[PDB]
């Protein structure tokens, strides 16, 4: 299995261009992380953290590497909790509730100790 | 450029194990990262931070990645803060400053926006 240009168009505006499947959704085909992602547009519309886009790209699209060919690397936990605590009160608001497969808690991967976060960048409109 | 294996002794413990010149002090060959890392086991060596070997591996050698092809993906800014912080003060003690090579302040590639950070795994052992 070898790496794959990112085709998800709300992930685009992110740094890295290549990934991998399976993604952390255990999906085997990027269509299906496409269709997947669709779902999200209206809580990435409520900017409830400024996070959970870095995050649900890390998920859906896993920036590609040589090592970690089976489990891509994931993003931190540490930026999980702070898209779920930003955007878990608007889900609850609105009758939903965060999936359990974005869960921060079981996140990371056994006798790893590495993962990806956003990293502040300089920008203007 | 391609990946190449980690070749620096106290970096194997780490995560990953391929790599891609040049690194972040500009070395074209791992060769000369090895010499370096000589110099810092004397301070890994007193435990003033539990991030400071991930933070010089993610800076003499970091992870392979097919994005990124001139200047690879560097440790977080926070995970170099926290490393200065436990560390400084020892350097100081003994006549020495945090390194200009590793500045935290340096660390963001302003048109980028993500990183690598350590995480907690679970152990007992």
């Amino acid at each position: 299995a070898a790496c794959e240009p990112v085709r998800i168009p709300l992930c685009k505006s992110l740094p890295w261009e290549m990934t991998k499947m399976p993604n952390h959704l255990h999906h085997s085909t990027q269509a299906n992380a496409i269709l997947a992602m669709e779902q999200f547009e209206g809580l990435l519309g409520t900017h409830c953290s400024p996070d959970l886009l870095f995050f649900l790209c890390a998920m859906y699209a896993p920036i590609c590497t040589i090592d970690f060919q089976h489990e891509p690397i994931k993003p931190c936990k540490s930026v999980c909790e702070r898209a779920r605590q930003g955007c878990e009160p608007i889900l609850i608001k609105y009758r939903h509730s965060w999936p359990e497969s974005l869960a921060c808690d079981e996140l990371p991967v056994y006798d790893r100790g590495v993962c990806i976060s956003p990293e502040a960048i300089v920008t203007a409109d």
